C-alpha cells in the first residue's frame, strides 16, 4: 500500500460542491497529475453536530463499492482540524445540470441514463445497501458522460433521517422506515423528471410536497413517452412491496424486462457510448 497522503501532496483548486458538513474541492495530486474530488470535513463541526455516524457510514460504503457507476473513495487522511476523502472526479458534474440545460431528455437518452441508474441500483442493492437520498443532484457525470453516483453518508446497510423532499418515499413519511423500494421510488421520480423536465411532486414548501406524496397526487404531461409512463406507474406505488424491482416483485429481472428497456443491452452499459444530449 502507498503512503498516507497529506494536504501538501495536492494543489487545490475550485469548489465542486458544498454541503451542510462538507465541501468538495478539486485537487491535483502533484506526484501524478491525477485529479481528485477531495471532500473536506471539519472534525469539530462533525462532532459538534453528532454527524460521526454519517461520515463513518460514507467512508465505509464508498470504500466497498467497486463498480463503474459509483464515485469511488480512493483514500483518506486528516490534519489537525480536517478530514479529507479522496473521491472520483466526475468532470461533467450533476445530472441536474443537464436536465436544466436541455430542459428534458428524449426517449433515447432517458432510456440510456435510466438503464445505467437501474444497473447501478442493482449493484448497490445486491450488496445490501440502500442509498436513501438518490437524486439528480448526486448522480454525476464523468468525462465520458457515464453516471457516477455519490453522496453516501445517509445510506443504510442491511444485515431516523429524511432525504430530499421531492424524492422522499411514502413509507418514510408514514412510518420512519426505508427499504430498497425507497430507492426505486426515487428512481420513479427521476425518470419522470428526465422525461417531464420537473419532478412529479412539486409544491410551495416541503409540507405541501409531503402531502402530495402520501396521496400520490401527481400526473403526467401529454408528451410523456407511454412506455416511460407505464414504467413510472410501476415505480410510484404507495405500497412499497409492489414496486417493480423490489424483492416481493421478484427483483431486477422483471424491472429490466420492462418494455421501456426493449432496446437495452444491460451487460456492458459502461462500455457503450452514451447517446448525445
Ligand atoms: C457536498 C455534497 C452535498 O452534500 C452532501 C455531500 N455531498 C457530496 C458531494 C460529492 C461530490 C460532489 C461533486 C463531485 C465531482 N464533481 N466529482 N466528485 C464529486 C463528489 N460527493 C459526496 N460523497 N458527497
Amino acid at each position: 500500500q502507498p503512503r498516507k497522503k497529506r494536504p501538501e501532496d495536492f494543489k487545490f483548486g475550485k469548489i465542486l460542491g458544498e454541503g451542510s458538513f462538507s465541501t468538495v474541492v478539486l485537487a491535483r495530486e502533484l506526484a501524478t497529475s491525477r485529479e481528485y474530488a477531495i471532500k473536506i470535513l471539519e472534525k469539530r463541526h462533525i462532532i459538534k453536530e453528532n454527524k460521526v455516524p454519517y461520515v463513518t457510514r460514507e467512508r465505509d460504503v464508498m470504500s466497498r463499492l467497486d463498480h463503474p457507476f459509483f464515485v469511488k473513495l480512493y483514500f483518506t487522511f486528516q490534519d489537525d482540524e480536517k478530514l479529507y476523502f479522496g473521491l472520483s472526479y466526475a468532470k461533467n458534474g450533476e445530472l441536474l445540470k443537464y436536465i436544466r440545460k436541455i430542459g428534458s431528455f428524449d426517449e433515447t437518452c432517458t432510456r440510456f441514463y435510466t438503464a445505467e441508474i437501474v444497473s447501478a441500483l442493482e449493484y448497490l442493492h445486491g450488496k445490501g445497501i440502500i442509498h436513501r437520498d438518490l437524486k439528480p443532484e448526486n448522480i454525476l457525470l464523468n468525462e465520458d458522460m457515464h453516471i457516477q453516483i455519490t453522496d453516501f453518508g445517509t445510506a443504510k446497510v442491511l444485515s431516523s433521517f429524511v432525504g430530499t423532499a421531492q424524492y422522499v418515499s411514502p413509507e418514510l413519511l408514514t412510518e420512519k422506515s426505508a427499504c430498497k423500494s425507497s430507492d426505486l421510488w426515487a428512481l420513479g421520480c427521476i425518470i419522470y423528471q428526465l422525461v417531464a423536465g420537473l419532478p412529479p411532486f412539486r409544491a410551495g414548501n416541503e409540507y405541501l410536497i409531503f402531502q402530495k406524496i402520501i396521496k400520490l397526487e401527481y400526473d403526467f404531461p401529454e408528451k410523456f413517452f407511454p412506455k416511460a409512463r407505464d414504467l413510472v406507474e410501476k415505480l410510484l406505488v404507495l405500497d412499497a412491496t409492489k414496486r417493480l424491482g423490489c424483492e416481493e416483485m421478484e427483483g431486477y429481472g422483471p424491472l429490466k424486462a420492462h418494455p421501456f428497456f426493449e432496446s437495452v443491452t444491460w451487460e456492458n452499459l459502461h462500455q457503450q457510448t452514451p447517446p448525445k444530449l
